[PDB]
C-alpha cells in the first residue's frame, strides 16, 4: 500500500511506504479522528520479537543484515532474555536507538538535526548523586557557552518497574511557580505543582518570578533527592526589544537550554524511564507559548499597554501585534547574546527539506501537523500547506505518568 | 466509546456521546492519522431516508408518532415506486441547517440555526438558476448587513441530469496567465477563468475582475451570466494608519458564497446548493492576500513598511501579516459590511461547542481547519481538544464539472 501527500503551495506529491513498518496505534479509527488529542514490568513473552525487530533494523542500517554478526547477536539476546528476562544493548545499539527515537518523533519540527546527537551512556549510574553528576555534565556539554549541542543522557533501563530511575523535573532547567493566597501566581504557573513538591522535599524557595528549580532525582526506585544545579552552569538570556527600550523594563529573561527530562525512551522493547535530552529553542516556544499563553506568564496585556495599542476591541488585533514584537524580542535577545535559537520560518523551511529527504531515502517521514505548525503565523510557514501522515515507529519517545502519582514512598 | 475532550487552557472537560451516531468514514486508521489530508439505489436509499426521518421526527418531539410512522411508510412507498423521493419543505430546511451544523471544519457554526433556505427545486433552466442566484446574493448581502442563506436546486436523479454551479464561489476574481510568466489576478481561478473564456466570456483582463456565472441545469451544457454589478458589494482596502496602503490598490468582495459543494440529506444529493454567510478576517488577509499561490502581497507590503527583509528572524513577514489583517478588518467595518475577527469567532465557537456538548452530546470539529491561519495559540480553539467525525446531513466535496461533463 502506497500513500500520497500533497503540498498545496508547490503541488509537490510524495509517496509514503514507511507507514507499512508501523506497529503502535494512533487513537484514531475509521469512524473518528483523535489527531488533536494531546495524550491519546514486561514479560519475556513479548520482549524477543521487539528485540528482534530492533536488531534487524540496526543491522540493515549498518549493511550487515543476515551476517554472522547479526545472527550471533540475535542468538546472544535471545539467551540473555530467557536467562535474565531482559537484555543489554551494545553502545552502538543504544546510540542508534536514541537517534532513531528522535528521528521518529512525529511532533518534532527540529528533526533535520537527528543524526547529530551526542549520546551520554549513564547506564552504570546507581544513585541520585550519581545522576546529578551526569546531568551537570550534560548541561555543561550541551550549553557549550551558547553554541548549543544536542545531547541525551541515558540512565539504566526499567527492570521490574519497582527500581525505576526518574528525573522528577519535566525539564532540567525550569522556573518555579508559586500560588499566592490571593489566587494569583508568581513565576511560571505551569510548574506550581512541582514547585510545591520541591518545597515539601526541603527546597528553600527564593520566591521570585524566575527562580531556577532544583533537580529532583530518583535512582533505582528510591525516594527522590534534591540537588541545585550550579548557577554558573545555567545559561540565561535577558529579553530586550531592538527598538523598544521599555521592553527590558518588563523584567523578562529565559534559560538557553530546553532539556526535556520526563519522557520515556523505548528501544527494542527496553524502557528508559530517565533519559533527559536537549537541543535548542525555536523562538516561538518562548515568545508565544511560555510568555503569551493565558495559563503561562501571560504578558500580552502588559506589553500591549506599553505599546499603546487600541485594546478596547479585539478587532484592532492588538494581541497579534504585541505577540509579534515579543517574538522579535526573544529572537533578537538570543542572537545578541550568541545563544543558539531558530525562528519559526527557518525551522519549518528546514523541516520541509528534511521531510522531503526522508521520503526519498526512507520512504516516509511521520509528522504530526497539529504540532509541527507554529503557534503564530501558521499559513505563512510552508508546513501549514504540507499534508502529513502521522504514525508511530520504534524506537520512540513516549509520555509517562508523573512519578509522584505512581511512586511508592520508602519514607 | 465515550470520549472526553479537554481544554488545556481552562482544564474544562466535555464528554462526547454524539460520535457514536457517526456513519461516514474519516480516512484514518489505528495505524495512520490522515487528519491533515485535505480530501481523504433503492436498497441504499431507504435506510438513509429512515435515519434522516428518525432524527427529524425526534427533533420535533414526535419520534414513534403516527405522523412519523406514516411519513416513513409514504417515503418507503415512494422509493419503491419512483426509485427516489421528495423532501417536505420542513425536512429540506431541517436538513440544510443540520448539514451546516455538522460541518466539522466550520468555525462559524454558532449561527447554524439562523439559515435562510431558498427552495429552488422548481428551477428547470440556467436562466432560471441565474434568477435564483441574483435573488440569493441580494438577500444575503442586505446592503452590507449580511444574512446567512442557502439556495437549493433540484436533487440528482440519474447523474446525467445534474444541476451544477461551475464557479467555486458565486463571487470571485479572475485569473489570467501572462506571457510575462507571472499571473494576473487570482491564481486559484486561472483554470476556471479559461473555461469561461473557452465558453465565450469576454475578459476585461484586470486584477480584480468579478467572474461570470457558469450555470448548468438538468445536465445540460453550462451558460454564462454576469451578476448585476449593483449586487456585488466590494470593499476597497485601506489601513487606519498607513496612507500608502490604499495605493496597493487591493479590494475584496463582501459575500463569501461557496457554490461547488454537494448537500446530502436523507440519501438525496443536492449537487447545486450555493450557500453564504460572512467572512472571518483571516480568510482574506492571511490566505487570499498572503498565500504564495494566491495574491501573495507580503513582500510588497513589507517594502512599503521599510522592514528588514534581509533575515527571516526580524519576523518582517509576521509584522506585515498583522498590518494587512488589520486593514481588512478596518475596511469592512468602516464600510459597515459584516465581518468577524479570528478572536471573536473562535471565542464564539468555544461557546457553541459548550452548547453542543451540553444539548446534543458533542460537536464534530476539525482542529486543523478551526484554528485560524495566524496567531493560532492566542485563540482559545488552539488549546481545545476536538473530535473529528462525520455526521449526516452533510456538505461534501465533489469533482469539478468540467472533468465530468459529457458535452
Ligand atoms: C536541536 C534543535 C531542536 C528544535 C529546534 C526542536 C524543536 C521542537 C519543537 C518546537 C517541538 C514542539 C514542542 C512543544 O511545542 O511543546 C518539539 C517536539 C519534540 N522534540 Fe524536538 N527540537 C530539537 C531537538 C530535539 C532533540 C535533541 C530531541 C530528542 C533527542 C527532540 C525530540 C522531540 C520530541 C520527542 C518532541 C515531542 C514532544 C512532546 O510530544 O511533548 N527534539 N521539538
Ligand atoms: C456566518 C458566518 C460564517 C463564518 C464566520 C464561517 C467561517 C468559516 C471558515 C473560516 C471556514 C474555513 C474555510 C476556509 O478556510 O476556506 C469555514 C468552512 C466551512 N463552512 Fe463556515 N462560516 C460561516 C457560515 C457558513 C454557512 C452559512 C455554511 C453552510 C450553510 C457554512 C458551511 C461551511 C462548510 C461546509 C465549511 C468547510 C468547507 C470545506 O471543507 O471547504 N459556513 N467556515
Ligand atoms: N526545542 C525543543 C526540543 C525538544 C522539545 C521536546 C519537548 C518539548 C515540550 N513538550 C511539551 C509538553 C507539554 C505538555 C503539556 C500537557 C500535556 N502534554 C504535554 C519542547 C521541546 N523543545
Ligand atoms: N466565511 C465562510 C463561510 C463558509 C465557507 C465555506 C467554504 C469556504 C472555502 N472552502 C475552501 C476550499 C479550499 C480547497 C482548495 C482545494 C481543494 N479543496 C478545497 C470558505 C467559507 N468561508
Ligand atoms: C489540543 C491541542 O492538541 C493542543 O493545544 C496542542 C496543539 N498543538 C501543539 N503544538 C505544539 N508544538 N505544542 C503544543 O503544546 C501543542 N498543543
Ligand atoms: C495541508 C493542510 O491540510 C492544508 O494547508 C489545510 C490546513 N488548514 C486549513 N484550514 C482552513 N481553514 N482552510 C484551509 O484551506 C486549510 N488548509
Ligand atoms: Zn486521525
Amino acid at each position: 500500500r502506497f500513500l500520497k501527500v500533497k503540498n498545496w503551495e508547490t503541488d509537490v506529491v510524495l509517496t509514503d511506504t514507511l507507514h507499512l513498518k508501523s506497529t503502535l496505534e494512533t487513537g484514531c479509527t475509521e469512524h473518528i479522528c483523535m489527531g488533536s488529542i494531546m495524550l491519546p514490568v514486561r514479560t519475556k513473552d513479548q520482549l524477543f520479537p521487539l528485540a528482534k525487530e530492533f536488531l534487524d533494523q540496526y543491522y540493515s542500517s549498518i549493511k550487515r543484515f543476515g551476517s554472522k554478526a547479526h545472527m550471533d547477536r540475535l542468538e546472544e539476546v535471545n539467551k540473555e532474555i530467557e536467562s535474565t528476562s531482559t537484555y543489554q544493548l551494545k553502545d552502538t545499539e543504544l546510540i542508534y536507538g536514541a537517534k532513531h527515537a528522535w528521528r521518529n518523533a512525529s511532533r518534532c519540527v527540529g528533526r533535520i538535526q537527528w543524526s547529530k546527537l551526542q549520546v551520554f551512556d549513564a547506564r552504570d549510574c546507581t544513585t541520585a548523586h550519581g545522576m546529578f553528576n551526569y546531568i551537570c555534565n550534560h548541561v555543561k556539554y550541551a550549553t557549550n557557552k551558547g553554541n548549543l549541542r544536542s545531547a541525551i543522557t541515558i540512565f539504566p533501563q526499567r527492570t521490574d518497574g519497582k527500581h525505576d530511575f526518574r528525573v522528577w523535573n519535566s525539564q532540567l532547567i525550569r522556573y518555579a511557580g508559586y500560588k499566592q493566597p490571593d489566587g494569583s501566581t508568581l513565576g511560571d504557573p505551569a510548574n506550581v505543582q512541582f514547585t510545591e513538591i520541591c518545597i515539601q522535599q526541603g527546597w528553600k524557595a527564593p520566591r521570585g518570578r524566575f527562580d531556577v528549580l532544583p533537580l529532583l532525582l530518583q535512582a533505582n526506585g528510591n525516594d527522590p533527592e534534591l540537588f541545585q544545579i550550579p548557577p554558573e552552569l545555567v545559561l540565561e538570556v535577558p529579553i530586550r526589544h531592538p527598538k523598544f527600550d521599555w521592553f527590558k523594563d518588563l523584567g523578562l529573561k529565559w534559560y538557553g537550554l530546553p532539556a526535556v527530562s520526563n519522557m520515556l525512551l523505548e528501544i527494542g522493547g527496553l524502557e528508559f524511564s530517565a533519559c533527559p535530552f536537549s537541543g535548542w529553542y525555536m523562538g516561538t516556544e518562548i515568545g508565544v507559548r511560555d510568555y503569551c499563553d493565558n495559563s503561562r506568564y501571560n504578558i500580552l496585556e502588559e506589553v500591549a499597554k506599553k505599546m499603546d495599542l487600541d485594546m478596547r476591541k479585539t478587532s484592532s488585533l492588538w494581541k497579534d501585534q504585541a505577540l509579534v514584537e515579543i517574538n522579535i524580542a526573544v529572537l533578537y535577545s538570543f542572537q545578541s547574546d550568541k545563544v543558539t535559537i531558530v525562528d519559526h520560518h527557518s525551522a519549518t523551511e528546514s523541516f520541509i527539506k528534511h521531510m522531503e529527504n526522508e521520503y526519498r531515502c526512507r520512504g516516509g517521514c511521520p509528522a504530526d501537523w497539529v504540532w509541527i505548525v507554529p503557534p503564530m503565523s501558521g499559513s505563512i510557514t510552508p508546513v501549514f500547506h504540507q499534508e502529513m501522515l502521522n504514525y508511530r515507529l520504534t524506537p520512540s519517545f513516549e509520555y509517562q505518568p508523573d512519578p509522584w502519582n505512581t511512586h511508592v514512598w520508602k519514607g
